[PDB]
């Protein structure tokens, strides 16, 4: 599929991604206004070799994965100012959760279905064979009440058949509260660490994404400020100790225990996305009406 810049009409901008901004797009050939509304996430044009060779990745990733909780793929642009692909990716009405969430009351049991989804999304990413590295509920995105899809996918990367882990760089964009305690220490990246940034994510939702209550607010009044080079190693420390992000208010004890078990130190003890499938739809099942 391709796009022509010359009928793409900005409205204005959604964000930044992992790989450059994201920007609402009117693509309207007809020249009327009646044409669709697409989501486009484009390369910074002062970017270097290291992120050109990244951007192209998250495309060929993208191009390639096909699910209901996964935001779609529409096309590519040329663009010609920045000599890099623009992806053209559907626009997603709501937006993501995080910006969602503190203005919108949310019931129990329909988050307990967007974690449902994620999971749906995540089982089938996995069996792929990919490893998204990047999962937050800044990064899921609500078409409608009842349905959500997994955003962007900068850091998304494809795990060799071989092996059951990717090897990781050190980075200051990493997103360490969200990250598992072997991606800190030994630079690993399993399958089961996209699970514990799931039951990040899940705490976030329960927390209905306020800012007060986030991973990283929460981790820095444990950790403090004034730990110089050490945040990350006093985050991988408290890991060790037990110490997990608190419960949060109305969530159920039972939900928050299947929280702490996506946050097993022990990588093997913690659950698939596909055991969490049928488990979510029960739990749902129990708190809906
Ligand atoms: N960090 C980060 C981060 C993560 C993601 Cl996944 C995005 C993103 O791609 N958001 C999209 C995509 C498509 N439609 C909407 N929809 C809306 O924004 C509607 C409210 C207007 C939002 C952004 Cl911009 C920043």
């Amino acid at each position: 599929t391709v796009f022509h810049k010359r009928y793409l009409k900005k409205i204005r901008d959604l964000g930044e991604g992992h790989f450059g901004k994201v920007s609402l797009y009117c693509y309207d050939p007809t020249n009327d206004g009646t044409g669709e509304m697409v989501a486009v996430k484009a390369l910074k044009a002062d970017a270097g070799p290291q992120h050109r060779s990244g951007w192209k990745q998250e495309i060929d990733i993208l191009r390639t994965l096909y699910h209901e909780h996964i935001i779609k793929y529409k096309g590519c642009c040329e663009d010609a100012g920045a000599a890099s692909l623009q992806l053209v990716m559907e626009y997603v009405p709501l937006g993501s959760l995080r910006d969602y969430l503190p203005r919108h009351s949310i019931g129990l049991a329909q988050l307990l279905l967007f974690a449902q989804q994620i999971c749906e999304g995540m089982a089938y990413l996995h069996a792929q064979h990919y490893i998204h590295r990047n999962l937050a509920a800044r990064n899921v995105l609500l078409d409608n009440d009842r349905l959500v899809k997994i955003g962007d996918f900068g850091l998304a990367k494809a795990v060799p058949e071989g092996h059951e882990y990717y090897r990781v760089r050190e980075d200051g964009d990493s997103p360490v509260f969200w990250y598992a305690p072997e991606c800190l220490k030994e630079y690993k990246f399993y399958y089961a660490s996209d699970v514990w940034s799931f039951g990040v994510t899940l705490y976030e939702l329960l927390t209905h994404c306020d800012s007060s209550q986030s991973p990283p607010t929460k981790f820095l009044e444990l950790i403090g400020i004034a730990q110089g080079q050490m945040t990350v190693l006093r985050l991988t420390e408290l890991l060790e100790r037990g110490e997990r992000l608190p419960r949060p208010d109305k969530c159920p004890a039972e939900v928050y225990h299947l929280m702490k078990n996506c946050w097993e130190t022990e990588a093997s003890f913690r659950p698939t996305f596909e055991n969490l499938i049928p488990i979510l739809k029960t739990v749902h099942e129990k708190y809906r009406h």
